[PDB]
């Protein structure tokens, strides 16, 4: 399938080469996965959702989005235009509060709210958990993290916007999830994009398009914003059955576009998200 004029960083996904601007991926779309946005929330009465997202956990007085940040994400993991994974099912767990900000207690008890909710959901090619947050170094949040991803539920943690070394920062520290980097529409690595032999994988974070709050859409700039691509990307290949939750980070590392971005600190893998998707 195409989807042309798609957002630049759905493009890149699909593509050995910047520069270009059709998103190409298999119709199977991430059918019969599921992805949690583990944030601020999800405005699942977007019509870029389709009926596909719920809300199925708060730890505040509303379920709602009140900020934006998460419906960013869950739009990049699953909207129908600036989507990754288009026919995925998207479940929000309020964590962050409509300041975009959360406690460590309360981010830790939604890790192990998702492991435990998968198995009230119809997940049959998988479960991915997308965390768009963080901050210093916590053995306790990073365990959190080891236990969903222990679960069966392939996690991705945004590597943080500090230009700094990820190895300070949590959940981004924790080696046994996939750590998400940040690059841009000329494959720059992103100017605040932290780094660090703990990444895994760079995603698009500068510039992207995606749903917003109120029925809106516009374009941000962050690692919470390269975490969903990777999501949404393990989604996908799930359905596809090319690899599975405990697997998969690994997988698109093997398959990453090699090399192609510059500005990567020396002892940082230089590895692109790509969908190898060959019609
Ligand atoms: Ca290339
Ligand atoms: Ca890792």
């Amino acid at each position: 399938a195409a989807q042309t004029n798609a957002p630049w960083g759905l493009a890149r996904i699909s593509s050995t080469s910047p520069g270009t601007s059709t998103y190409y991926y298999d119709e199977s779309a991430g059918q019969g996965s599921c992805v949690y946005v583990i944030d601020t929330g999800i405005e699942a009465s977007h019509p870029e959702f389709e009926g596909r997202a719920q809300m199925v956990k708060t730890y505040y007085y509303s379920s709602r989005d009140g900020n934006g940040h998460g419906t960013h994400c869950a739009g990049t993991v699953g909207s129908r235009t600036y989507g990754v994974a288009k026919k995925t099912q998207l479940f929000g767990v309020k964590v962050l509060d409509d300041n975009g900000s959360g406690q460590y207690s309360t981010i830790i008890a939604g890790m192990d709210f998702v492991a435990s909710d998968k198995n009230n959901r119809n997940c049959p090619k998988g479960v991915v958990a997308s965390l768009s947050l963080g901050g210093g170094y916590s053995s306790s949040v990073n365990s959190a993290a080891a236990r969903l991803q222990s679960s069966g539920v392939m996690v991705a943690v945004a590597a943080g916007n500090n230009n700094a070394d990820a190895r300070n920062y949590s959940p981004a520290s924790e080696p046994s999830v996939c750590t998400v980097g940040a690059s841009d529409r000329y494959d720059r690595r992103s100017s605040f994009s932290n780094y660090g032999s703990v990444l895994d994988i760079f995603g698009p974070g500068t510039d992207i398009l995606s749903t917003w709050i109120g029925g809106s859409t516009r374009s941000i700039s962050g690692t919470s914003m390269a975490t969903p691509h990777v999501a949404g990307l393990a989604a996908y290949l799930m359905t596809l059955g090319k690899t599975t939750a405990a697997s998969a980070c690994r997988y698109i590392a093997d398959t990453a576009n090699k090399g192609d971005l510059s500005n990567i600190p020396f002892g940082t893998v230089n590895l692109l998200a790509y969908n190898n998707y060959q019609a």
